């Protein structure tokens, strides 16, 4: 009755709705192209672990298009960009 | 001069466009970078063309994740086709090298 | 926060804008689903869309919608025994 | 029943989705990945090819527009107005 949308586990569950830049929901879109709203028919909970990973992905994203953006500005600024902090283990 | 694209690191680098055989991988590289980021890379676009393995096998993992998200999602919208309740998914490993 | 000016953050244009957040998916989602463009209130960037971007928003999140429905009705054949019939494209604006 | 669109489920005005390409398109705006054997229809009808077509340059002025308002800071050039896609010649 009471699932993670996304792994199906009954374990240590919260509200995908329930309060960064990005909500959680724009964070699953991101990452899975699901799309979730309140009263969509479809499991509310989350478990933890899916939660960090969606965070540790949207964050890998993020430092992409920071790098993407710094190399593609390079031509202008004349500043060669340093390395990026890696997101690490969820 | 010679980096990730999407990290910048100049250590452990190989070619985004090349097989590696390090990494067990379950789609090719450029279609999980789209997914992703929604950039488009190919061979001769001006932009680095190597990528390093943590960046690869983060990518690996986020599709990974994406997979098992999306058998979840099949899996409940056919539930009040049979009302038999789809088990717990057994979860994909992190990716880890060689 | 100067490129925070009033145009559309799409096609630039000053004509016939309102907010990205003015009050299903709302549009900062259908921005996320169709470009992989973050937007929220107070990014530094503009904060403004035109009504053709926006109808343009809504149109391509239509067709996506579409698509994944016609993937679930493909996915449901072999469980009902139910060939689906076509699916309502979404028209052009 | 046998041949239809992937996308809209039509018979009509059919071609193969395989021979940007279409399946680069299709993965751009839905996030769904096609492959020749992959079990599923491998055809689409014209309007959803046009569509693709379609959804797939919107995308790509929105990211030329954000390329376009980001190097404003940098240079000075303020971006004029952008030709919005027209939906493509059938
Ligand atoms: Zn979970
Ligand atoms: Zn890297
Ligand atoms: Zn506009
Ligand atoms: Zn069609």
């Amino acid at each position: 009755k009471r699932v993670c949308r996304f792994c199906l586990t009954e374990q240590k569950l919260a509200s995908i709705f329930e309060e960064t830049t990005a909500n959680l929901p724009l964070q699953i879109m991101a990452i899975t192209a699901i799309e979730v709203y309140a009263g969509d028919g479809m499991p509310g909970h989350i478990c933890l672990e899916c939660r960090l990973l969606f965070e540790h992905c949207y964050r890998f994203k993020q430092m992409c298009k920071r790098a993407e953006t710094l190399l593609r500005q390079y031509p202008l600024t004349g500043n060669w960009p340093s390395p990026l902090e890696k997101p690490r283990a969820p």
